[PDB]
């Protein structure tokens, strides 16, 4: 005898296990057990991965309901699963998608800068070097304090959290608590603070005292400044450094986009395609009895969405592990996901990888890993997967 099926499979970010594959094949939607002990119907074709997500009765807000069967612990205040909901019923949702395009004026010279820099002091110190801890991480939080409006130094603090807040865990995490009330503070501090007059701070604090906002809540303000850099920092050094081990391990295509640097958006396109930095299948609670292929899933029950069984699919992308940069439909990847919840940040996330990798071949284009790939340990628990460490030598 054995138990049900387990998820997640493998916390390795290099490479997708066969039993991807064979799931997709053999049963694209089954049942699993989460870390909690909880029942769900993970999905993996691309087609029931759409669906699902195309289907607002799989409900994002609804995951959050005390008793429900669960992908893993809450990591916030259960208000907060529904972020996005909350900033388009204040009137907010135009104001922060603005703030946070990669089109304000300077902010890519301001990337570029801050990645030759960081590249810079990496050369100077000498190899091996580490390019998450001190250049990809780095990369993602100078960005998100720029994006902010706040301050560069009081970065490296605020992503010290972070290890803990995206945590995958099975049971409620004391430091998680500790860690979101400080930065909670923090950020309303901001908004009182007069120097903060640019970016998604700058623009929440001018909001703030605008009459047409008067009655949204002080905690709502704050609670989008801490989420916004929260995920948008480790979605996009996570990314980054997943695409880096990836394209490292492709010397022919390290080549290329060196050799053409035009091309780096559609490599970053294909990148974000076979990325398997979500370490988990993006969770939805049915609100009704919905049939997904050959089975009705039923109200109540947790339904998790495989981003990469989606993404290598080879009914929708032929050839699914090769990067190959004319493909027909080079964005309809799930990588920033789909429908009521896609990505707000998707913009921003392909700059900064487009970026860092333009800066990177530029500065390093003999670049190759330090240590054997299977040395490099992957994150467990969490809800990305990432090394700790990605030593290169150049
Ligand atoms: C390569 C970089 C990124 C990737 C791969 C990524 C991936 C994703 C995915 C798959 C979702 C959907 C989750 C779901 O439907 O359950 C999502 C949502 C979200 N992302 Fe991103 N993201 C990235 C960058 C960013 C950035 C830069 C920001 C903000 C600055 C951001 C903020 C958010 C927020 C707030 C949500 C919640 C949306 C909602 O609840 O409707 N992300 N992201
Ligand atoms: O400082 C932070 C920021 C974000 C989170 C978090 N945990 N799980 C999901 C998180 O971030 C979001 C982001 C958008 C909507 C809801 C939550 C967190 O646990 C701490």
């Amino acid at each position: 005898a054995t138990v049900l099926l387990e998820v997640p499979f493998s916390a390795r970010g290099d490479r997708i296990p066969d039993a991807v594959a064979e799931l997709r094949t053999r049963e694209p939607i089954r049942k699993v057990r989460t870390i909690t002990g909880a029942e769900a119907w993970l999905v993996s074709s691309y087609a029931l991965c759409t669906q699902v997500l195309e289907d607002r009765r799989f409900s994002m807000k609804e995951t959050a309901a005390a008793g429900a069967p669960r992908l893993n612990a809450l990591t916030v205040p259960p208000e907060v699963v529904n972020n996005m909901g909350n900033i388009a019923d204040a009137g907010l949702r135009k104001a922060v998608m603005k703030a946070i395009t990669p089109k304000a004026p300077g902010l890519e010279q301001f990337l570029r800068d801050t990645a030759n820099s960081l590249l810079d002091n990496l050369i100077t110190e000498g190899a091996p070097a580490d390019l998450r801890n001190d250049f990809a991480d780095p990369l993602a939080t100078a960005l998100h304090c720029k994006v902010l409006g706040i301050p560069q130094e009081d970065g490296p603090k605020l992503f010290r959290s972070l290890s803990i807040a995206f945590m995958s865990s099975a049971d409620p995490i004391p430091a998680a608590k500790i860690n979101w009330d400080r930065d909670i503070e923090y950020m309303a501090g901001i908004l009182e603070n007069p120097n903060i007059t640019t970016g998604l701070m700058g623009e929440l604090s001018r909001l703030r005292k605008d009459p047409a906002y008067s009655h949204v809540s002080d905690e709502l303000f704050a609670t989008i400044g801490v989420t916004f850099f929260g995920a948008g920092v480790i979605s996009t050094g996570s990314f980054l450094t997943t695409a880096l081990i990836s394209l490292i391990q492709r010397p022919q295509l390290r080549n290329l986009l060196h050799e053409k640097p035009e091309l780096i958006p559609a490599g970053v396109e294909e990148l974000l395609r076979i990325n398997l930095s979500f370490a988990d299948g993006l969770p939805r609670l049915a609100t009704a009895d919905i049939q997904v292929g050959d089975v009705l899933v039923r109200k109540g029950e947790l339904v998790l969405v495989l981003l990469e069984g989606a993404n290598f699919d080879p009914e929708h992308f032929p050839n699914p592990g090769s990067i190959e940069l004319d493909r027909p439909n080079p964005t309809s990847h799930l990588a920033f996901g789909r429908g009521q919840h896609f990505c707000p940040g998707s913009a921003l996330g392909r700059r900064h990888a487009q970026i860092g990798i333009e800066a990177l071949l530029k500065k390093m284009p003999g670049v190759d890993l330090a240590v054997p790939i299977d040395q490099l340990v992957w994150r467990t628990r969490f809800q990305r997967r990432i090394p700790e460490r990605l030593p290169v030598l150049w």
